[PDB]
């Protein structure tokens, strides 16, 4: 209706809503029972769901209520596709589909709004993982003429009827909770002077696309460190074949993808290196590195504890899916040394993205050091406000908050984020905690931080 | 946006919201603790508040989303002003202001939508009780030419700035939760081919008015049973003087209102009957019926247990405020026998309005008989659906529901109302109750009903 009118509308939905969740919090941090914990669980779920409908609806409304103002910055696109693929990776693997990204050429470093751009790709990507039962999802980006970039999310789902393709970018249009995820993309599009559309074919799949005039910051520096070298993919999955190919050729390699351990060999150069999907495992997890060939197994993070058996069988190494082009390159260049992927490093988890609020650089260092040793990707900020700045703009799985930090108190920094809408869990560090909770903080940790404390938290808030 | 789109929007806000409240219910019907009951209380409050913002916002939206269709019926206007005054009576008396209604002449029985008309008067009345700190509120209605009726809600509040008087009937316009109560009245107005407006004067008060072309069903039959008789009002309150006057003259009496026990006497006929407000009580509740005069004390329901001392002092009787013109007339005609007002009948409460769902007419009779003996005004319906019909259209304080009733199961009748938005508490009667609660029922009662059970419920859900 108006922006002033909405700013207080939000306060009035949110305030009682945070009220509910603060209460649910406190309750569960008190001895309860069968049923009497049954209830406080099923309440925090109904509450959490409603909060995401409310943020969705207010997000939508605040985007048609003013101009919007972008905070333009240099972003690494390959790094962005990867972050999104890696956030979606858990949803996809638990339905038994694949998520992967590739670029065909090096693209430029770009001047865009990282957070808003990511929001578009998450909307397309989530949709894709929700709607496909069969192959998987491919994130793609390619430069076009006019200083323009074009992002693709392709999926082996059931596709979109030809005439239904205008409909679905409108508010509260569904398949038959909000039905706003695309409406929100339609309005971030126009704010970047972009367009968005959809293709594919009914019953084969859907491609969702975004095409935005952008500012370049950089020469797409063109280092091809796989010049010469040859690489075979054996995977029965279409997405791992397509993406893994393009990732090779982006590093200046030649790629032979095959459905089969036996086909790969059949049509690939003899000096070629063999990438083999563990989806080809026969009974007992039988996977034979074909006699007298350099071979790398492609595992999902869950398949991590197979890595020892498959190195004894004579695989020279492993890659984790979705494939990082950087770790891909490091492994092929063992046609002759790289660190263990952070996603199987965890003592429990896969790689939780973590925001660290600590103002002492050296205490941050020691926290970061135990964090990255349970596979966490960690961002650090000095004070309680440029935390808020970076806990909206950001996307993260946990938030570690100092309390006696200057700028803003830990407690009023929590409160601030909880009242701003964002739902990410928050653990406090220090050496009067019942207000902490109700204020909107989920856990407490004894500072200085410790291996075994940090594990508890990683297992509790990342699964 | 659309009505189809809104019908599922509502489902999606409501469903998780009922989820929260079902859970809050179950929790509180299990042994808890200091804090661990502290929490389940403060949750059911934050939830209940949010539900009323949601119903408000969906109500508003569903009124601009279609035509609306009125269910026209014969309504008694004097009976309607009274019902509203009596619903507002508790809010007003606990801030120490007065609510009263009068008509000047008998009006016709009218063909209107009772529920929607009431909703307008509640919106105006609530506002009035919320915004006045000083005198009180007067509900008024008078016939005009064109078959038109005009309703007034006047208040000794701080009034409305002359130019602010268009503004305030718009959505999300405030004083500086929703700010929708008048927006909703603006759209029920237009649906009755009415107009609505406001008058008064800054810092003296505000009159809120509704003027609707209507259908007449009846001759305003003109029985004046106080022809001849004279009546003096002594009250320091402006509203009780104004309303109490007009109520006399509507029955064809002559009225002399005075601020004072001593002024009344000073200028009233000697044969006149004296109505004296207990707000004139001096210390210890001293109130002298002036020697050798027929006098009736006007009490608020809380002042009920003073009725014995004041009959010994020589008052011939009492009226409860806000004054019922019917009980007024019955008392004056003791210039020479009426039942005890239902509002001080309660063993605990004042008069809870109660909806009774029972299909056996004779079991309804026995329930009604204990109900009306704790001051309840009771409506009865045969089955679980024309309950829904009459628990929206209606306004009530408790709902007594049979379970093994034909038409609709008690449980799916609850569920139906809880999903329709309405918040009124619901107690079930019979001889597997944990689903009852979560389904949206608040209490259980052993059928057949009993004095002491019914008291519990009246004290728990009416205060
Ligand atoms: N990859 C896809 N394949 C097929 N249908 C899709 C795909 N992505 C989106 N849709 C359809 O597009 C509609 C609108 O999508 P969207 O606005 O994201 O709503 P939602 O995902 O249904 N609800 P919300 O969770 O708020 O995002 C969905 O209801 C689907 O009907
Ligand atoms: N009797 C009154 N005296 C003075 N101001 C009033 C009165 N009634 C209404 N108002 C003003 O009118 C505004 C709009 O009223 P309304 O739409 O009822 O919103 P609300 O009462 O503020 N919020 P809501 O509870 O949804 O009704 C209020 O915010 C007050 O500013
Ligand atoms: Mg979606
Ligand atoms: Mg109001």
């Amino acid at each position: 209706v108006t922006p002033e009118q909405l700013a207080t509308l939000s306060h009035e939905f949110r305030t009682p809503l945070n009220g509910v969740l603060g209460m649910a919090r406190l309750l569960e941090n008190t001895k309860l029972t069968a049923e009497q914990r049954s209830y406080v669980t099923a309440l925090r779920e109904s509450g959490d769901h409603l909060l995401s409908l409310v943020n969705d609806v207010l997000h939508f409304a605040r985007l048609g209520a003013a101009a919007i103002e972008l905070s333009l910055a240099p972003v690494d696109i390959e790094g962005l596709l990867r972050q999104v693929a890696e956030l979606m990776s858990p949803r996809a693997h638990e339905k038994g589909i694949e998520i992967a990204w590739a670029v065909s050429s090096p693209l430029p470093t770009i001047l865009a709004d990282e957070g808003r751009l990511r929001q578009i790709l998450l909307n397309f990507a989530g949709n894709a993982v929700k709607f496909t039962e069969a192959g998987g999802v491919l994130l793609t980006a390619s430069a076009i003429d006019g200083g323009r970039v074009r992002f693709s999310v392709a999926d082996t789902g059931p596709g979109v009827a030809p005439d239904a393709r205008a409909r679905i970018f409108e508010a509260f249009v569904q398949t038959d909770g909000a039905g706003l995820g695309l409406a929100i993309v339609s309005r971030l599009s126009a704010a970047m002077g972009g367009a968005v559309g959809v293709g594919g074919e009914l019953g084969q799949g859907a491609e969702f696309w975004f095409e935005a005039p952008f500012a370049t910051a950089a020469a797409p520096l063109r280092a091809a460190p796989l010049e010469g070298r040859n690489v075979a993919i054996a995977s029965p999955n279409a997405i791992v074949r397509a993406a893994t190919a393009r990732q090779i050729e982006a590093a200046g390699g030649r790629a032979y993808a095959a459905v089969d351990i036996a086909s790969a060999l059949a049509g690939a150069p003899a000096d070629a290196v063999l990438l083999i999907d563990a989806a080809l495992s026969g009974p007992r997890g039988a996977l034979k590195p074909p006699a007298g060939r350099r071979s790398v197994v492609l595992l999902t993070p869950e398949q991590r504890d197979r890595i020892d058996r498959l190195k004894a069988a004579g695989f020279s190494g492993y890659l984790i899916k979705p494939l990082r082009a950087a770790s891909l390159v490091a492994q092929v260049l063992q046609a002759v040394e790289p660190a263990h992927d952070d996603r199987i490093a965890g003592a429990v988890a896969s790689g939780a993205r973590v925001l660290l609020a600590e103002d002492n650089p050296i205490n941050a260092l020691l926290a970061r050091t135990l964090l990255e040793r349970e596979g966490c990707i960690v961002d650090r900020v000095a004070d309680g406000e440029q935390a808020i700045a970076a806990a909206s703009a950001g996307v993260y799985d946990l938030i570690l908050m100092d309390l006696r930090m200057p700028g803003l108190t830990g407690i009023e920094a929590a409160r601030a984020l909880r009242a701003k809408g964002v739902a990410t869990p928050i653990a406090a560090l220090t050496a009067d905690r019942r207000t902490c909770l109700a204020a909107g903080m989920d856990d407490f940790l004894v500072k200085p931080l410790t291996q075994e404390a940090l594990r508890d938290a990683l297992k509790r808030w990342t699964t």
